[PDB]
């Protein structure tokens, strides 16, 4: 029997249809209750010869634990997060559909679902997640995803140990799609709110003291991820960066999410910023302060990462142009979007000039640091300090 597409279509469309019925309800509480009923229905039809395209490995969907889903706000087109149980197979075109079996860290959720699930005992059992957004255009997020993948490939090609975490995007319709969330990480906001610690203090408690391998490793990951996302934010002009859309994983990396405002997305800021990526006192303290080795490493990585990116600029630029041809999104605004993008690769600069540029940009990213208001007055008065 050949792989049929109608089952998959109807599966994807059922997840979308569920959102339309959620949209009829005013409050999260009510949407949540509705969602539980909806997912129960879904399981009548499972297991089936259907898949989550975001898995990136062959598998069949066996179960959607109806109690574990989450509505994410009270908006008219409110997204919802589902957990989806699958059984991995090697060969999908030749594997038959699994037989049915009768009836807050990620790690905890994986544990509780596995124990409640009739399939949880299977060695090929895997839990995936998706956020279904049945009334949002994700083509900009998809563009970002594509650019991030390309930069990752570039940095690997050029042996630059920058670290980012692209997260998978599916564009369904013009104003609908799905996202695989980054699961093994919590927002900085929440890390701070719960622990009531500074990031430095959190690392010292969570990983270890200054002389521990664990601290040094976490610090390295933080620096490598900060540098990666600094270049991402600059090249793509990602806006709206706050502690709610920066996550921290258990290894010490940061992960930026929600690339809503990118490139020429309105509104433009009026504060002469090079980037919306800002390097706070808290961040710098993690890196051992302004004259730390790890801060110097951060600036070296930014230089090498930018050297690498411009060496392969066309690969990045093509992705953007293809998207711009294919559709007219908010992030585009005629020829200038591409022009401005190309200029941010600084093709005309020598490496000495790039290094001076990186010092300037890094200094720029720290403008909001309180010390900077204190010790900047030589630029605003005839005093030399
Ligand atoms: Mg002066």
């Amino acid at each position: 029997e050949p792989v049929r597409l109608a089952p998959e279509r109807e599966f994807i469309k059922s997840l979308m249809a569920i959102g339309k019925r959620l949209a009829t309800l005013p409050t999260k509480e009510q949407k949540t209750q509705r969602l539980i009923s909806e997912l129960s229905l879904l399981n009548h039809k499972l297991p089936a010869r259907v898949w989550l395209p975001t898995a990136g490995f062959d598998h069949h969907v066996v179960r959607v634990p109806h109690t574990q889903a989450v509505v994410l706000n009270s908006k008219d087109k409110a997204p919802y997060l589902i957990y989806v149980e699958v059984l991995e197979c090697e060969n999908f075109d030749t594997t038959s559909v699994p037989a049915r079996i009768p009836e807050e860290p990620w790690q905890e959720k994986v544990r509780r679902i596995r124990e409640g699930s009739p399939y949880g005992h299977l060695p090929n059992w895997r839990l995936l997640s998706v956020i279904v957004k049945c009334g949002d255009d994700l083509r900009q997020e998809l563009l970002a995803f594509q650019v991030l993948k390309q930069l990752q490939s570039i940095w690997e090609q050029e042996r630059v140990p920058l670290w980012i975490k692209p997260y998978k995007i599916l564009v369904i319709s013009a104003d609908s799609g799905m996202i695989e969330p980054v699961v093994n990480a919590v927002s900085i906001h929440q890390v701070k709110k719960q622990s009531q610690l500074s990031l430095l203090d959190y690392f010292l408690q969570e990983h270890g003291s200054y002389t521990t391998e664990a601290f040094l490793s976490a610090q390295r990951n933080f620096v490598q991820s900060c540098a990666g996302y600094c270049l991402v934010c600059y090249l793509l002009q990602v806006k709206d960066r706050h502690n709610g859309n920066i996550l921290l994983d258990a290894e010490g990396h940061i992960i930026h999410i929600d690339f809503g405002f990118i490139l020429s997305s309105s509104p433009r800021n009026l504060g002469f910023e090079t980037s919306a990526f800002k390097l706070t006192t808290e961040f710098v303290d993690v890196m051992g302060g302004l004259d730390g080795d790890m801060f110097n490493y951060y600036k070296m990585l930014m230089l090498q990462g930018l050297i690498a990116a411009r060496k392969h600029m066309d690969k990045v630029v093509q992705i953007v142009e293809i998207m711009q041809q294919g559709s007219q999104l908010p992030c585009f605004h005629g020829s200038s979007t591409i022009r401005n993008l190309k200029e941010r690769f600084h093709m005309s600069m020598t490496e000495e000039q790039l290094q001076l540029l990186v010092e300037q940009m890094v200094d720029g990213s720290m403008r909001s640091i309180t010390t900077k208001l204190y010790d900047g007055f030589q630029y605003l008065t005839n005093g030399i300090m």
